[PDB]
């Protein structure tokens, strides 16, 4: 009695549980490196820190391209910008200029810390008007970190109640929704098998996004002074200037669509991800009041109420720095990075990997590795401190929240500051507690282009100690 023909097989149900954890459950059967084939496209999944560091660092440039996706093609205006562009001059140029702009914000009145502490102060007043109420702090934080990103790109910020802030939130919410139904890792190309409006809806929100950035770029051309370089849009237009003296090879790379999409990748990435981490950290502090207490005690002991937090306070506020590290471990912004692609025939762990092969780092597996992490499913900021509690450690090498190699986060500095500063300023001012209905946020989360958390509310009272310190 024979056996049936078999035209296809998959090791686990599609659209059942989260992708990254399904790949990770799978290492028990098939190991830390294994592949899957859809027609002609082939995808490798890496889930051990050593092989991941080979893809990202040692052979970093070999695996530094990005794969063509129909949904990502739109959000990037056909693979322009940075995050979703293939390895090339465009990507190399724009990524370089983008980083050069962050250099401008080391010193002065445009000192990055000053810009942040500024928009954080407005945030804290805004939140104090809700003393005694339970609220969803998504939008107030969204506006804070939009203004920072907007000051670095434009030297502009949105005044309060501006209706554009609600427009931006809308198309951001729309891009996130149609860009993926899970992480950017669909085994099955569902949107080509069945008819659907997914791409049509996406174009709408990107169209709004693109038209809006376009207005801003036209208005700025009058205002541009070659002698005044203080934001990203300057760095980009200066580049276009120095190229067209006829034009250089760099000229075709700095058209207004290439400049537009670059800003849109800075904005799109920076804002929604920084906001998500803030929501994720409060989520964890509401589940772990014991950690919350030691964080209040630490910040009262080392900063007080005579002044506001400063980057300088990073050296004394250690448990806070560890808590941010432990949230980015348990809940990586990008539990599977962005897909890398093999630019050239190569090898991972001495296995052959053909040109054009989608390679995926399963960061979720690196951060939950039983052997590399003690009690990996637990929230223990202690694990990033010596047993004393007096300086920070790197307890494991299987920890790359911002990735590594040629394709790592370019806004790592900015995020590490914002996340520290925001969280300091709030813990100083505010008591943060479970609302009166008694509901706690769900830490399960929601994988999209960003690893998001279900919306949740928090009761917020100004702190006893902070009041009495005003006389
Ligand atoms: C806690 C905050 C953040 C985390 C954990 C994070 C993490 C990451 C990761 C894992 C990648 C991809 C790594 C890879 O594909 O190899 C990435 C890419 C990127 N991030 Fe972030 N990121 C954060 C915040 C930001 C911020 C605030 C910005 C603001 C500009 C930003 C801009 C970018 C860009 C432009 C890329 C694409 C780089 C490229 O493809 O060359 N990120 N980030
Ligand atoms: C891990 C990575 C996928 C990402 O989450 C990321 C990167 C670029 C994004 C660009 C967006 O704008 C437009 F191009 F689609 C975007 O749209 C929406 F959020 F508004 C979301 C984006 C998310 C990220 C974030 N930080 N570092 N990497």
């Amino acid at each position: 009695l024979l056996s049936l023909p078999l035209v296809g097989s998959l090791p686990f149900l599609p659209r059942h549980g989260h992708m990254h954890n399904n790949f990770f459950k799978l290492q028990k059967k098939y190991g830390p490196i294994y592949s899957v084939r859809m027609g002609t496209k082939t995808t490798v999944i890496v889930g051990h820190h050593q092989l991941a560091k080979e893809v990202l660092i040692k052979k970093g440039k070999d695996f530094s391209g990005r794969p063509q996706m129909a949904t990502l093609d739109i959000a990037s205006n056909n693979r322009k910008g940075i995050a979703f562009a293939d390895s090339g001059a465009h990507w190399q140029l724009h990524r370089r200029l983008a980083m050069a702009t962050f250099a401008l914000f080391k010193d002065g009145d445009q000192k990055l810390e000053k810009i942040i502490c500024q928009e954080i102060s407005t945030l804290c007043d805004m939140l104090a008007t809700h003393n005694g109420q339970s609220i969803d702090i998504s939008f107030p934080v969204f506006v804070a970190v939009t203004n920072v990103i907007s000051l670095i790109c434009f030297n502009t910020s949105y005044k309060n109640g501006d209706p554009e802030l609600n427009v931006i939130q809308n198309y951001n919410e729309g891009i996130i929704d149609n860009l993926s139904k899970d992480s950017l890792v669909d085994l099955v190309p569902w949107l080509k098998i069945f008819p659907n409006k997914t791409l049509e809806k996406l174009k709408s929100h990107v169209k709004i996004r693109n038209d809006l950035l376009n207005k801003i770029l036209e208005n700025y051309k009058e205002k541009f002074r070659s002698d005044s370089i203080t934001n990203m849009l300057d760095t980009l237009m200066q580049a276009k200037m120095n190229s067209d003296n006829g034009p250089d090879q760099d000229s075709e790379l700095l058209s207004d669509n290439h400049i537009l999409t670059t800003i849109g990748d800075i904005f799109g990435a920076g804002v929604e991800t920084t906001t998500s981490v803030v929501k994720w950290t409060l989520a964890f502090l509401l589940h772990n009041p014991q950690v919350k207490k030691k964080l209040y005690e630490e910040i009262d002991q080392n900063v007080g109420f005579s002044r506001t937090p400063t980057i300088s306070d990073r050296n004394r506020l250690l448990l806070l720095e560890a808590t941010i590290r432990e949230v980015l471990r348990l809940r990586p912004v990008a539990p599977m990075l962005i897909p890398h692609k093999a630019n050239v025939d190569s090898s991972i762990g001495e296995f052959a990997v053909d040109k054009g092969t989608e390679v995926i780092i399963n960061l979720w597996a690196l951060h939950h590795n039983e052997k590399e992490w003690h009690q990996p499913d637990q929230f223990m900021p202690e694990r990033f401190l010596n047993p004393a509690g007096t300086q920070l450690i790197s307890p494991s090498v299987s920890y790359l929240p911002f990735g590594a190699g040629p394709r790592s986060c370019i806004g790592e500095i900015l995020a590490r500051q914002e996340l520290f500063l925001i969280m300091a300023w709030l813990l100083q001012r505010f008591d943060l507690e479970v609302p009166d209905d008694g509901q706690l946020p769900s830490l399960e989360g929601i994988p999209k282009v960003v690893f998001l958390i279900d919306s949740f509310k928090v009761k917020i009272k100004v702190r006893q100690a902070w009041r009495e310190a005003q006389a």
